[PDB]
């Protein structure tokens, strides 16, 4: 769901964004 920062693959496609930042 908020792996970290950077891209992950949450499911449905690739989810990048500021988790742990």
């Amino acid at each position: 769901t908020r792996i970290c920062c950077g891209c992950y693959w949450n499911g449905s496609k690739d989810v990048c964004s500021q988790s742990c930042c």
